[PDB]
């Protein structure tokens, strides 16, 4: 009884036993947000989906983007969503993953970082990196919440092609398959989400609408990277064009680590931001960093008329929940500063309207 | 090379290397909240503190209160906060922890659940409990983030007392000293927060005011439990007297063994103060929505006779609830996200409660105000 009452759990068991701790809610939620609907495009609706499922997807997408930092020659990302076969696949070019056995861990690097918990190349904070990768859980959580998870990576360097498959929530893997290789390097993660774990019948419209919009986010938050979806290249060419989709407008590429866009808001303070290609959908201090700067410059009263669009690269970011929707790192510990051109600060005044304040010269009488 | 680049961290290493993920922010934050200041009492001011620090304290406090759902006979919780010595201790009576060796982990239970990760007596969902604990990290996290963590529990049932100290972020631990016992069993854990991991120099005024308010929260949210703060007994007997601190017209009702509600008129927009299994749900959750909405409706009703989200904005509601396997969206359990369908119980206010609700300074203010706005011209 003492043994049945006081239990010790393995890590894998705990993740499956307490999902919401690692990937967020595995229950349905309903809330308004920007999605990209088939035939209608990017719009702001009400949506019902499981955050846990959107997350394991986001994890593999960001890893794809992250590879851009690791290798600048990366040119594009190819996303594939197929509801009927319940298949998702993310592909990226750029330096593949070293297909060689890891001397300390005693196993091939790919099998190590996609099949073992707490494995990562972002564990050394002296590197001060601007990747979304950080905790080393991501790819594994997706693997842990898939019925089938496949990893295929190719590195010219070690001149080999690695391919392996996991099944039943990473509870069993297939036989590692290696082949000689010599070509352009690529990596492709193909997974079948364990929809049972999320109490879903299939990849419905909403969740698909969310994911598709994320591919657009990537296409807009990364640099010199082309994003493909189901075979068609998305029409995003930088942040500005991306921001455009919402406005169909003061802009500025402060530097290599920033880019901001402002515009009026008839619906209170509106913000849309990204940190290392992560969709910080609730906010963060990186967004409050620019806002409060722009605001004060021309002065809460004014902020509420703003629709800010921020896209930054931050060193070793720090977030709230597992849904990483609200960043917190201190503006001091950013790795760079964001200051507007005299121009911007100027071409940003054409929001000012003491008109409502002036017109406030009404009189209340019986 | 490859070995230096791709690393595998250990569970303990990982927690220290990535705090925010287990205990929330390890940085200072500034927000408005109720706290209990020395000599002033409960007040709403601005506060600057580290969530992670508050969390490790809250994990041991809630653990003490969780024991009440384990031994209904528990009757007291004693809390000690010694800034000067950077020491905190939380004492509780009632059934102590089984001082015996765990046959599968081949080590004593106290040592197992306070020193090994992923250990809990709440991994059995079926059991259907209303404790704050559910993930088996809490205690280990207070330990991992303390320079010294001492665990002492006495158990009459096993005729023994246990006592062991851990040190340097659960990196090392002294020897386990056992002794005979047969008195009233109790559990007390003492720890010294590794302030440096929090960028702190000491337990300042702010963080202590918050830790002290939690002590009062426990007094107000646990059933028949006297609470002591540094040897002195907090003057709180049950939820109603707890709610009274916040006030210098109030509606009350203990719906059932798992729900207690207090309602008053608010002048600063919707207001809520609540608890789920003694956890401070500062940002609300489905449980507050469930009680509030049910009240707003009966009020909107008397509105038609003579405004909707407008009604909810005149309300100051207090909710103490016991929920089964509660869920939170954050590293702070400030917002309880479970659906009412899975609560494990219901909470339909009494016909006698709504009646009284219709009479407090509420409708007479909406109607008074609707009237006001009608007889107004804009010149
Ligand atoms: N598309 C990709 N290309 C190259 N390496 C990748 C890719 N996706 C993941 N990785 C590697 O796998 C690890 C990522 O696993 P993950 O669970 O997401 O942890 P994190 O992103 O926090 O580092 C890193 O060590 C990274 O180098
Ligand atoms: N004060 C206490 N009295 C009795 N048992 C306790 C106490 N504190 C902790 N425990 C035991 O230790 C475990 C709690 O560890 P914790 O890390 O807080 O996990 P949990 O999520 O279960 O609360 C449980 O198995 C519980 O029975
Ligand atoms: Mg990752
Ligand atoms: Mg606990």
């Amino acid at each position: 009884s003492v043994e049945r009452i006081y239990q010790k759990k393995t890590q894998l068991e705990h993740i499956l036993l307490r999902p919401d701790t690692y990937i967020g809610s595995v229950e349905l939620v309903t809330q308004q947000m920007w999605v990209y609907d088939e035939d209608v495009g990017i719009n702001y609706r009400e949506v019902t989906f499981v955050p846990g499922l959107y997350k394991i997807f986001d994890e593999i997408l960001v890893n794809a983007a992250d590879n851009k930092q690791r290798d600048p020659k990366m040119s594009c990302i190819r996303v594939t969503i197929d509801p009927e076969n319940n298949l998702i696949s993310i592909w990226n070019n750029g330096k593949g993953i070293p297909v060689v056995e890891h001397k300390v861990e005693k196993m091939y690097v790919p099998a190590l970082i996609f099949g073992q918990l707490l494995t990562s190349s972002n564990y050394d904070d002296d590197e001060k990196k601007v990747t979304g990768g950080r905790n080393g859980y991501g790819a594994k959580l997706c693997n842990i919440f898939s019925t089938k998870f496949t990893v295929e990576t190719a590195s010219r360097e070690y001149k080999k092609m690695f391919k392996q498959t996991w099944m039943d929530n990473m509870g069993r893997a297939g036989e590692m398959e290696l082949k000689p290789f010599n070509g352009e390097d690529y990596t492709c993660i193909t997974f079948q989400p364990d929809l049972s774990k999320f109490k879903m019948q299939s990849l419905d419209k909403d969740i698909v609408a969310l994911m598709v919009r994320r591919a657009y986010d990537i296409a807009g938050s990364t640099k010199d990277v082309k994003v493909f979806l189901n075979g068609n290249k998305l029409p995003v060419k930088g942040f500005r064009s991306y921001v455009d989709m919402y406005l169909k407008v003061i802009h500025e590429q402060v530097n290599h680590r920033w880019e901001v866009c402002l515009t009026m808001s008839e619906k209170g303070f509106q913000q849309i931001s990204f940190v290392n290609s992560i969709a910080t959908s609730k906010g963060g201090r990186h967004v409050d960093y620019v806002a409060d700067q722009i605001v004060t410059k021309l002065v809460h009263q004014v902020k509420n008329h703003m629709w800010i669009f921020v896209n930054a690269l931050i060193e070793n970011p720090t977030f709230d929940s597992q849904t990483k929707e609200n960043m917190t790192l201190q503006p001091k510990s950013f790795g760079s500063t964001c200051q507007l051109s005299e121009k911007f600060i100027k071409a940003a005044i054409g929001i000012v309207e003491s008109i409502l304040n002036w017109v406030k010269f009404k009189a209340q009488v019986q």
